[PDB]
């Protein structure tokens, strides 16, 4: 396990072999989830980019946080999909905190510690704990094919994941970095694998 | 009576069967009210909504609180209207408190703090207490015929109801949330009744 | 002589009855004065509005501060006009205070404590002592003849008058509500008659 | 001499008559200088106006500090002229400082503190002693033939005169109002001559 | 040696010969390096310029900053060329600090601390320390044969080198101007020869 504090991911050139893969030690099914990630990228406003793919046998989309081009914030569990529309990007890091838990469907979605409004997504429905968890691309089978075209180029770092929904006074906690215990997947206890070209730098934002 | 501090309804899908129902231990009629409530919703570009309804069984708009598309807070009573134009809409939650007074008929609008001019709106008419207090839909009978199109998506709390004019002082502190004491209608002592899709969460403002 | 410390005047409608009228203990004609007033009004937009006419038996616009639409502020003495463009306008209460010497004939125009630039209007004019001070209409004749359209709708108050031109000085300690001592017309000593639907009521500024 | 500290010189009518002349007690040829000021005026959107214009029995634009309509401000030396682009022009007042040493020709344009690029202009020139300096108005002869479209309207004051280049330190505590000693013209010990509607008045700016 | 502390050079006339070289006494070849440095001009709406050029014998362009116009900066190392789009750009002193290393081929561009995304050029390349630098000019032999064209119009300073990438925390104090140790190129202890119109002044920004 490594402290990978301070640092970042890299995808400095655009490739479909360019991957890391989280592994989770994770067994019973996910009822509810948060997850939260710190990147940073130019292409938002030239193509979509997968910031985040958790994949399982079954659903080659079981978590996706996407960028689409011009619509903004694509969030999508189970196949099923919402948007958090962005007006106007800017060329910024950005920290993104987004919650989805199983009992009521409720996304929250948080952007720069600023809430997005609550949205109904899925209802009922269980993230399966036999995943492919990958960061710089989009999978469509588990664990593997990718596509060029939705790669990200750029930083992702601070990934953790939670079992259960923080509440918004623990996520402006995250947002400002105080800390706190990820018990699904934890950025100071990473487990991780490297294709391609990738690398580990100190972190561009604070 | 259940204390509701800190936390909000959620609206997380529209439809016109979600709604709240609010009890007021009323029973004088009211010369004079402020209502302040602090909501949060991304329709207001797309469509309009009820904020906040209040209905007698002889007037179905009794007092309506109303985002019309493009227009503006829509503040009406006995069934006449005024409106407040907004200029431009900011994505953010909104904490609005409005106040009107039978003696002079002088309606005080407060958005985030900020006062609108006082406009005149039913001098001299009295609202009646035997009432039906509804959030998340607009009623058109005395407790139903709701519209899908006028439902809230999105949050809605720290609903609070006096029957007397706030002074401004008084209502800084409101929007400070410094302490305060509602004589109609009170968050921290509230009696309410949910039907449908209705969530209490925790609150996304501060 | 009543305090009218924290209060404004109201004019919640259009008309043109709805007046007060404003008692000024002049006996020796103004060679030189400032006037101060805090006012509040939505139809900066709209139409055109009366804020303060001071009118003499032979002139009705001896000294008159109003809104042109489109224009700005047009300050007239003696009949006389000057324009202090304002290209485009916040919906917020605003300060003026407007100074004119005859020695000089140079007019000061201040909003929210910035200075316009002086101009030149009426050298070597004095106005009179015999007036009628009207707030929320233009006199076309001494003391009467209003017109509905030039009516003020909103709220106006701290009314100040000195037979003198404030120095810069000064001028901001009235901009922060410092303590001062008008010596032709007094918020703190004023002398007033409301004539119609108007109201007295807690000031919305600062 | 007379200190003119706290006062500045009021322009409040467009005319080619008035004028103020500053006398120089200059017995030595300026190989470079520093000019700074304050002015306020609204012609800036309106049309050119002189800010300073300093004349020689050979040359009556020796040096002239101009705001030239759309372009922004023309400084020129020995008949010379450069232009420091202003895109877009605030209606409030603008400290200027310049300063020009023949033995490079670097320019330096100061506008309220911040730096304008320094730019060559006339290397090696000498400008003359047998100087007169004009505020309000562009002369085109030694002391006259002064423009009416040409004038200023408004406010110049802390006019101060250095025989060599401030540094960027020095420039900074004009800037601020710190005590400094100019060794030319000097505000606090000026000596000026009053022609045509001139007036002395408290300055605007703090 | 030379403290240049506290001083810029300043090219004032567009033109072929006024350049500045610079000096190393490098010797092994660069796998990577940082170099920051403080530019001034108003060019960046008119034309490209070269803000800093490094050539060797082989390669005219072995690394250059170069300002190209409506597209923001150049950085190219080994004669190939990444883009930093500028979106826009303004009137004010600019602090770029730009690092590449030869093992992952990343540059990392900070503009006034800010940093944009990480890039990949060159990886694997080898940058030779026999090397002719120059500010103020594009070089397009070894030490020779620039455009006037391509000239720099104002102030550049801080010039300082590393030969290997800053930390975002030192690049930090860089922006800061804390105290740091340049082991290739060092403003505090320049070496430096004077080519036609160029000046020595102080600098411009703090
Ligand atoms: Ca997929
Ligand atoms: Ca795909
Ligand atoms: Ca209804
Ligand atoms: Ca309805
Ligand atoms: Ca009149
Ligand atoms: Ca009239
Ligand atoms: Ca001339
Ligand atoms: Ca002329
Ligand atoms: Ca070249
Ligand atoms: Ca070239």
């Amino acid at each position: 396990q490594t402290d990978m504090s301070r640092k970042a991911f890299v995808f400095p050139k655009e490739s479909d072999t360019s991957y890391v893969s989280l592994k989770a030690p994770l067994t019973k099914p996910l009822k509810a989830f948060t997850v939260c990630l710190h990147f940073y990228t130019e292409l938002s406003s030239t193509r979509g980019y997968s910031i985040f793919s958790y994949a399982t046998k079954r659903q080659d989309n079981e978590i996706l946080i996407f960028w689409s081009k011009d619509i903004g914030y694509s969030f999508t569990v189970g196949g099923s999909e919402i948007l958090f529309e962005v007006p106007e990007v800017t060329v910024a890091p950005v920290h993104i905190c987004t919650s989805w838990e199983s009992a009521s469907g409720i996304v929250e979605f948080w952007v720069d510690g600023k809430p997005r409004v609550r949205k109904s997504l899925k209802k009922g429905y269980t993230v399966g704990a036999e995943a492919s968890i990958i960061l710089g691309q989009e999978q469509d089978s588990f664990g593997g094919n990718f596509e060029g075209s939705q790669s990200l180029v750029g930083d992702i770092g601070n990934v953790n994941m939670w079992d259960f929904v923080l509440s918004p006074d623990e996520i402006n906690t995250i947002y400002l970095g105080g800390p706190f215990s990820p018990n699904v997947l934890n950025w100071r206890a990473l487990k991780y694998e490297v294709q391609g070209e990738v690398f580990t730098k100190p972190q561009l934002w604070p």
